[PDB]
């Protein structure tokens, strides 16, 4: 990222810390946890609301020294009054802003917000699980400020979790006991407190929403597909992604050791010997490297991150993905609730950035073998059946005889975020009870309000509704700005957390109350829709036919010839 973005973005951090001591109050209130008394502050918005925030609540043992790479353990209660007025660091991971590592493996912690301590109800909880491919992100509310949910009557819940190697770790011999998907075991431990603890600040136990974006919603997914934790919520919404996304797993247990190599271990390939020199190397090493990881071939095959969920090696007690996720659907108790889902209208556009690097990217489509699902194709992408396979993609996004940069953020679009969601519909279908799942698409734009990912996809002065432009009209950031009231952005704030919130309450996310939405019929999919309908988000709200729709069918046309891997 530039020296310009670097000194820009010093000085709205510097910013943020003055605003933020301004727009706290001298209001302390303590609750009830059942791991002890937490006190937390009033604090004010910039559209002079204010709420109660309880910031840096532990909801497990910080994982350090010996816990590392370990499932997560229940922290230790105490005496007297924690104090929860200042948010705590976040999980070690390279800063996209600066390229420095930040971060500190005490990061277990999360943060509670409502405008109303005893409400004469009990009221919604909703989950934020925040994305960042589990390599980057925070629960910090210079990135995900709560200032726009609690103009709504709800308790809002920002969780960490543990990312990167430190959260994904693998090692296939059962004795070590790293099994793997720690930071998803993270989330889960959250939970189980969120739902013991919700109460105590208003919440209603008996119904809570989990959703996230991008990697937050693959993660929401795997809430939603794990046996750990069955019952614990009643609502969920994925935004931008889940689990049976290319990007969402990966098998990694070969690549502890590479990783160990990179940081200087001396020694054999075996498990044992791996771990110790990773258990005893600083945190901040291991995770300025993970970028060296991945070998040529896997970045051929568009493999996005070395670590990350995985299938897990063995069983032990606190498992959360013992199969790979389509079979994890067959059988998940989340397909009996409440589910909305979504994209934005342009998802591919977030890779402007990547291209502007690598020109030589926008030829993968002359063939586009490259984006053949990898369970299809083979391992050199050579097999007269891949090139098939590759020339139907090609025909659904190439428009003309060369193909483009635009073509490419297209295709993006549906190998990252369509196709993925699609499968998932029709898979869901053959094992659910019948609960609805309702469909959005985002595709309002504006550059007069933006959030820091438009920093890192280099998205300034790009027309498009891109990968998390959506997540500027659920959460304050510190590059936010109060809008006139009668703005196209601050309607669509209105809107945005009016149905997430309406959802919540009711696992229907329509509302004639919600300015937009009087003439809105939004039913839910059917098993024998073919074609799928969505509320389509701009500067009106219409539910139409998803507009991605023929492409989607030309992408499931590759698997003809092989049925019973779709």
């Amino acid at each position: 990222v530039s020296l310009m973005e670097k000194l820009k973005w010093k000085i709205k951090c510097i910013e943020n810390k003055f605003l933020n001591y301004r727009l706290t109050t001298n209001e302390t209130v303590v609750a009830e946890t059942e791991y002890g008394k937490v006190k937390g502050v009033k604090r004010l918005t910039v559209y002079d609301d204010s709420y109660y925030s309880f910031e840096g609540i532990p909801y497990a043992q910080p994982p350090v020294g010996e816990l590392r790479f370990k499932a997560p353990q229940r922290p230790t209660p105490w005496d007297g009054v924690r104090d929860c007025c200042n948010h705590k660091d976040k999980s070690v991971q390279v800063d996209f802003i600066t390229g420095k590592v930040c971060g500190s493996e005490d990061c277990l912690y999360l943060s509670v917000y409502t405008n109303n301590l005893n409400p004469e109800t009990k009221r919604p909880v909703l989950v934020y699980i925040h994305g960042g491919g589990f390599i980057i992100g925070e629960n910090h509310r210079d990135m995900y400020g709560p200032d726009y949910f609690i103009k709504k009557d709800v308790v809002l819940i920002n969780i960490q979790y543990r990312l990167g190697a430190l959260g994904f770790l693998s090692l296939n011999s059962e004795d070590l006991n790293v099994p793997g998907n720690a930071g998803l075991k993270d989330q889960v431990m959250a939970l189980r407190w969120i739902k013991n603890n919700c109460a105590n600040f208003g919440g209603n136990p008996d119904n809570i929403t989990v959703f996230g974006e991008s990697a937050g919603a693959a993660s929401t997914h795997y809430m939603m597909l794990t046996e750990q934790t069955r019952g614990l919520f009643h609502r969920g919404i994925l935004m931008s992604g889940n689990a049976i996304c290319p990007w969402a797993n990966t098998q990694c247990q070969h690549r502890a050791f590479t990783l160990a190599k990179l940081a200087g271990y001396k020694g054999e390939d075996n498990d044992k010997d791996v771990l110790e020199f990773l258990m005893k190397a600083k945190p901040q090493d291991l995770i300025k490297l993970e970028e060296k990881v991945l070998t040529l071939e896997e970045r051929t095959n568009k493999v996005m991150f070395p670590f990350g969920p995985t299938v897990e090696p063995y069983q032990t007690a606190d498992c959360v993905l013992p199969k790979h996720p389509r079979e994890m659907v067959k059988t998940a108790w989340g397909n009996s609730i409440p589910t909305m889902m979504g994209n934005t209208s342009y998802e591919g556009l977030f890779f402007t950035s990547i291209l502007k690097q690598m020109p030589l990217l926008v030829k993968e489509l002359e063939t586009c073998v490259n984006f053949v699902p990898s369970e299809l194709a083979d391992a050199e992408r050579t097999a007269p059946e891949t090139l098939e396979m590759g020339a139907k993609i090609k025909k659904a996004h190439v428009t003309g005889e060369t193909p483009t940069a635009d073509n490419f953020m297209d295709l993006c679009s549906h190998f990252y975020f369509w196709f993925p969601m699609h499968r998932l519909l029709q898979l869901r279908f053959n094992h659910t009870s019948g609960t609805p799942v309702y469909l959005y698409r985002f595709d309002f734009d504006s550059e007069d309000l933006i959030n820091p990912y438009r920093i890192m996809r280099s998205g300034r002065g790009v027309k498009g509704v891109s990968h998390t432009d959506e997540l500027t009209y659920f959460f304050w950031n510190q590059l936010a700005k109060r809008m006139p009231k009668e703005s196209r952005e601050y309607k669509t704030i209105e809107r945005m957390t009016g149905i997430w919130t309406q959802f919540a309450t009711t696992g229907n996310p329509y509302s004639n109350e919600i300015e937009g939405m009087e003439n809105v019929s939004w039913d839910p999919i059917e098993k024998s829709d073919e074609v799928y309908k969505c509320l389509n988000i701009s500067d009106e709200l219409k539910m139409i036919d998803v507009p991605e729709m023929g492409k989607i069918k030309q992408w499931e046309s590759m698997f003809e010839k092989h049925r019973d891997l779709f």
